[PDB]
């Protein structure tokens, strides 16, 4: 199973610039953090996929993201760039890694976070899919873009266990946790 992660604005933004598209919400990091960090499983971490661009935008501060395996996505890079854990040219190939015994035994959760490309090619998964859709309920000028959710195949889930339902806000900006689910 594949778990995504993704905060969105209301027209479906991501990003611009290569930064987020909203002022930094602290929350919204916490909340971030805390799904891709924990694991059921004593011993083990879940793992991060991300692409290049993604890496490259996170503060050198918080990289690696601490607690996780952290693998980047690219076709250029020859070794994973300072600081962290693994490179993959391709997402089958990163899922492949995680299969084989330099990791198999370390990895619980695996979690796509990010960018755009990486979603599209998660979201072609034969596998079970989780989406946990942080919907920013503010229009945010964007240069790169969530894929559209087909409500014929996943379904909004009215509660999961651990997200809160209620509506937050930081620094006047509302928003709220989703989790979307892949149908049988
Ligand atoms: N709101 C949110 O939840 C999130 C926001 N962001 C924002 O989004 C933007 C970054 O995302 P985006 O621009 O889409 O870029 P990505 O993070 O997807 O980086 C694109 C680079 O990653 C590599 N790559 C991406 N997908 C694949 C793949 N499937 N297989 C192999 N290589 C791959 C390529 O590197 P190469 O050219 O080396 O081959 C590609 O040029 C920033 O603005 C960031 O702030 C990012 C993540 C989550
Ligand atoms: C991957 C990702 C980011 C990537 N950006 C940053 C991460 C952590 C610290 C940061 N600190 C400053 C600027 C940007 C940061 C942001 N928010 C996200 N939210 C949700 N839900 N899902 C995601 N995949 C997110």
């Amino acid at each position: 199973s594949l778990n995504c992660i993704v905060a969105v604005s209301q027209n479906m933004g991501i990003g611009k610039n290569g930064d987020l598209p909203w002022p930094p919400l602290r929350n919204e990091f916490r909340y971030f953090q805390r799904m891709t960090t924990t694991s059921s499983v004593e011993g083990k971490q879940n793992l991060v996929i991300m692409g290049k661009k993604t890496w490259f935008s996170i503060p050198e501060k918080n990289r690696p993201l601490k607690g996780r395996i952290n693998l980047v996505l690219s076709r250029e890079l020859k070794e994973p760039p300072q600081g962290a854990h693994f490179l993959s040219r391709s997402l089958d190939d990163a899922l492949k890694l995680t299969e084989q015994p330099e990791l198999a035994n370390k990895v619980d959760m695996v979690w796509i976070v990010g960018g755009s490309s990486v979603y599209k090619e998660a979201m072609n998964h034969p596998g079970h899919l989780k989406l946990f859709v942080t919907r920013i309920m503010q229009d945010f000028e964007s240069d790169t873009f969530f894929p559209e959710i087909d409500l014929e195949k996943y379904k909004l889930l009215p509660e999961y266990p651990g997200v809160l339902s209620d509506v937050q806000e930081e620094k006047g900006i509302k928003y709220k946790f989703e989790v979307y689910e892949k149908n049988d």
